[PDB]
């Protein structure tokens, strides 16, 4: 089974990810992400924008079952992260979550 925490870190380290609602929304809008991940407690209008732009392009959206605090911590950051976009999965299996 896909280990979310392991594969997400592996994507971050071997691939290319962009972090935050602004950049996630932008990459969804441009059709440049392969997966968008949103924290459970991402602001409603942010989730709804991400879901919309992703739906326009056929990009998978995955809802992480933890808070923006936990998601930030998983990504090595001492701050919240509400959303991220996987641009290049690297050597990871992260896109299987779609």
């Amino acid at each position: 089974m896909v280990d979310f925490a392991f594969e997400l870190r592996k994507a971050q380290d071997t691939g290319k990810i962009v972090m935050g609602a602004r950049k996630s929304i932008q990459y969804a809008k441009m059709g440049g992400a392969k997966l968008i991940i949103v924290a459970r407690n991402a602001r409603p209008d942010i989730k709804e924008d991400i879901e919309y732009y992703a739906r326009l392009s056929g990009i998978a959206v995955y809802e992480f079952e933890g808070t923006s605090v936990e998601l930030g911590t998983l990504l090595g950051r001492p701050h919240t992260v509400s959303a991220l976009a996987v641009v290049d999965p690297g050597e990871s299996r992260i896109l299987a979550l779609g």
